[PDB]
């Protein structure tokens, strides 16, 4: 077991340094140096570049699903034990809570701004809500599996790269709307913290189901 | 023939997201957070890494044409027979449209700003502005050919990556002109959702035609 | 010699796109879209990415010298014979103009704002100007040679990026200074158009000086 | 010896074209281009570019330390010996100063927004302040033993660009809080021109520390 206990602690850390970095990043611009539509590029630039950065950090060692929908989709992929995968998705859960709350002990009197409170933002009824979400997890997702899965007509880039560029679109686009959780630990870890779970299970929902599907999609009917 | 089904089904899919995705970005941007000229860089960025992802997720299952002008230029290439790319082209155009309504169904209050109406913007006489696309598709149909075709002084960059910087650098320019449409299946799947086709045969003109000259000149004049 | 003619040819094509590429950009944000300090990053982005997308283009047809400062640093470590040479330089310097004068053509009406005018910015008497062009084309020269030249610790990356982003970090640095021409060519384009040399020397001389200097750092001091 | 005096040259030179490079960034934006929380972005962006650019020109000639913390855990990891690491450490010290200083010497009438004055902004108790500095000069500091140490599942991508892009996060995040010094060398540069030690000591001991810890939990509980 133990050389799993690594792989278990490698994860937890890696999803606290990643909130800890992204909301840290959304918050930080909540200053008073004119906050523009710039914020956006910025936000999605920062979680874009610090996945990359956290799969390059411990996405060996984990293998970095970081990620309920991803280490969920993972599973029924059948890669993960049902058992494993549990306190993978734990260890990622308070690593989402304890880099959030140590963040917000960083800047309390500007957190307000939210400290990452990735709620359906865009006042659209949870389906067409939860809907953008439902797709976006589906995408990186499907990004994680194409390029990280074995036998390939051999890629030339890299692997840590896309991953952070999937989040990279995901952000730019689906920011307003759902607020972009992309990923149930992320949006977890606030929500201890706020206290308000606004149709936290969207979050759930969504990013597990886009998780799914991509996830399958590969398997079955895009590569037997 | 069912294992090109896939690859048509492939197409049909990456061309949805993308548009969906990237189109999303533009509109994305189209709210009240002081609209700036950061849009530029901010929407430039979207389709330049929403590409790349695409060619990353789809780019191997069925080549990663995802575009009537490359898929064109493809074909006097010689590469997709004349036949089989039709589809191609087909599929591509669907997932223009479909993907964009669905986006359309998302924010229908905000989505004004055009759902990705690229509309040869720059008030300049059709050929001047016809030229700028010209010129583009080419440049981004040139890298495609150049850097994915067979046979190089072996290369140690991501073939994923440049197409994506090719449409980077493509929007960034073009976009205020043209719109940089740079793309007739993106370009189109709005024109029939907004009901109108200002000057649309502009961006299969010139698109296909700066996509015939670039993979030409590869060929021809300077890869025998 | 034809083959050669290709790699003129090629060379000459590269920098018509950069500049016509590249200094669009910079107008293309002399719009009324809010102008901001934005347009820094854009511009930088632009440029770093337009080459590195050229070096991908014609990289490998032409060596990539695309500079005047780069093509002359390569003579003196010598590699390009002073005769060849020559009409790379040329076959620059006339891109640099007919890329040019077509943009001008493209957007006539809101050009004005230089067309690229790489013209001593900053109020700083030329050699405080002169320095740092002085120095960035080291930097670029080196970045292009250190990365190029043969047997190396073999490295992972893209040779065709990091001098992108040589040029990426060039800009957002130097741009409000010198106006970062950091390449004769480019900076030339403009000034046969704008009709104004406004100290044209100082780009030829520091770029020059500059590019000697790390091409010979590399070849003498660093690496036997 | 004498090939050891290239590395501590290549290393002082490294560090001077670095500071004066992003210190350059930083204040470039403290102009009269309506200054915004883009400068966020532009920046982060330029440090994080910069030393890819850094790594890439001399990372295989030096190593790459090019930090006091890193020059430091890497000594503590046990790789430079303790009395060759004290120069290291000391060439960069110059390099701080000289680039910057020079760059003082270019820009004078504006430089006053700074000149890369990292010192502890977010108003919040040393500790609270160089907690920030802790964690991302780990972040850093592990990326870099991650990433470079030997023997790994074979990684795909750039060396040379997560470090960047570690910078890049680390910026993006940090800036406002501490001023993301994450480099002793870089904040000295500056202080000793500026004249100001405002808790200097704050950039020594977090990043120093933040640089033992990642780079020992790699050695250790990490990697046996």
């Amino acid at each position: 077991t133990q050389a799993f206990w690594k792989a278990v602690t490698a994860e937890f850390l890696a999803m606290l340094i990643f909130v800890l970095l992204s909301v840290g990043s959304t918050i930080n611009w909540g200053g008073s140096e004119n906050p523009l539509p710039v914020d956006m590029v910025l936000i999605s630039l920062c979680f874009g570049l610090s996945i990359a950065t956290m799969v390059q950090c411990f996405g060996h060692i984990s293998g970095g699903h970081i990620n309920p929908a991803v280490t969920v989709a993972m599973v029924c992929t059948r890669k993960i034990s049902i058992a494993k995968s549990v306190f993978y998705i734990t260890a990622q859960c308070l690593g989402a809570i304890i880099g959030a709350g140590i963040l917000y002990l960083v800047t309390p009197p500007s957190v307000v701004g939210g400290l990452g409170v990735t709620t359906v933002h865009g006042n659209l009824t949870a389906g067409h809500g939860l809907l953008v979400e439902l797709i976006i997890t589906f995408q990186l997702v499907f990004t994680i599996f194409a390029s990280c899965d074995s036998k390939r007509t051999d890629v030339t880039g890299s692997v840590a790269l896309a991953i952070g560029f999937s989040v990279a679109i995901g952000h730019l686009f689906a920011i307003n709307y759902t607020g972009a959780s992309m990923n149930p630990a992320r949006s977890f870890g606030p929500a201890v913290i706020m206290g308000n779970w606004e149709n936290h299970w969207i979050y759930w929902v969504g990013p597990i189901i886009g998780a799914v599907l991509a996830g399958a999609l590969y398997e079955y009917v895009f590569c037997p």
